[PDB]
């Protein structure tokens, strides 16, 4: 076409505005595209589906079973039709499974709505400007690239049995107004550069609107550590959320500066609705952590790029560290990585 963006940026645009990718994500969740295509998807419907799951949360809280639920599930599946070859919403933590789907549908709705929004510019540049984000290619021979590559290589070996990783492209990203929304928290201590993985169908929403919290109608019990923004300090953890496969091996993971401050440290799931005061975030303690001996500090921001070693933390259910903040202003996105996954099987 007639694009003036660098070639890696053009490919990223085509990747995140891929409507076929959006449909496959919905099919992956067994949503019936015939009864509800990508065009029919709406925020008010996702909002009402969230609230239905919140009714199941109250119902499970008050202690009921199997005839309140089937009605609540019949309501859920009527609003969002599925195509099975109808599981119980009150068992096997299905509230979490459905609430993650709604999270991804919210981003897929934003991507599709943005895509349907002059002769001068190639549609690639038109869609790029809709993100209201400045994306520049990081030179592979730069100091930034070497730090980021080392961060990747040091924190993915523990999953080599599942897959290997190769950094294709590194982008520096600057969301419009995010540096301004984050400025108050740069005074907070304990700021770290952390990973956030996601499917490619989520990043049109991530770039245009930043990382968000689940809406108020979302069930707090649908999130392992409450309705917040989740980060990891090892790509082995965040890369799992790209949902790449051998037939879809290219994933996206971002690096973001997170103001953690005083961390409420936990060793198992806790559907937090409010933090204790003095605490600014949650840190789920994992069995594996980057070697603190290799931690480097950057403009007062810690980069825990050490090789994965055992943390010595017994009595924990988490394999990797988790970091959750509950204010969207506590996050400043800085880098976006394009990664090729090489699977063993
Ligand atoms: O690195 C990690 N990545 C992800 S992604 C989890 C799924 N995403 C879906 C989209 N979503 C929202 C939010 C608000 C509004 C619309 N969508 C946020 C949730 N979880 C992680 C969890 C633990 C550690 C690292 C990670
Ligand atoms: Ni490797
Ligand atoms: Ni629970
Ligand atoms: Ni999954
Ligand atoms: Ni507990």
């Amino acid at each position: 076409h007639m694009s003036k963006l660098p070639k890696p940026v053009q490919d990223l645009i085509k990747m995140i505005f891929d409507v076929e990718s959006m449909k496959k994500a919905m099919v992956e969740y067994e949503i019936d595209l015939q009864k509800m295509p990508l065009g029919k998807l709406s925020k008010r419907q996702i909002q009402a589906a969230y609230s239905i799951l919140s009714e199941v949360q109250q119902a499970v809280s008050q202690g009921s079973s199997d005839s309140q639920i089937l009605d609540l599930s019949n309501r859920f599946y009527t609003l969002i039709p599925h195509d099975f070859g109808p599981p119980l919403l009150n068992n096997a933590d299905s509230v979490q499974a459905k609430v993650e789907m709604l999270d991804n549908l919210l981003d897929i709705e934003v991507a599709y709505s943005l895509l349907r929004g002059d002769s001068s510019k190639d549609p690639i540049d038109v869609n790029y400007e809709k993100l209201k984000t400045d994306i520049k290619v990081v030179d592979r021979d730069s100091e930034e690239a070497e730090i980021i590559r080392k961060y990747v290589k040091n924190t993915h070996a523990t999953t080599h049995n599942a897959y290997d990783l190769e950094v294709i492209d590194i982008f520096k990203i600057e969301r419009e107004g995010e540096c301004q929304r984050y400025k108050p928290f740069k005074q907070l201590h304990n700021r770290r550069l952390l990973w956030h993985g996601s499917r490619t169908t989520n990043f049109a929403g991530i770039l245009s609107q930043g990382l968000r919290i689940a809406p108020p109608e979302a069930p707090v019990t649908g999130y392992m550590f409450g309705k917040g923004i989740y980060f990891a300090d090892m790509v082995s953890k965040s890369a799992n959320y790209c949902h790449t496969s051998q037939g879809d091996p290219i994933g996206l993971i971002l690096l973001g500066e997170v103001a953690l401050g005083n961390m409420y440290e936990l060793k198992h799931a806790s559907h937090i609705s409010k933090l204790p005061k003095g605490k600014h975030s949650v840190k789920g303690l994992g069995k594996t952590t980057p070697d603190p001996s290799a931690n480097i500090s950057l403009d007062g921001v810690d980069v825990p790029l050490g090789t994965g070693i055992s943390s010595g933390v017994n009595d924990t259910s988490l394999l990797y560290n988790e970091y959750i903040v509950y204010d969207i202003a506590q996050v400043n996105l800085k880098y976006l990585l394009k990664l090729k996954f090489n699977f063993k099987t």
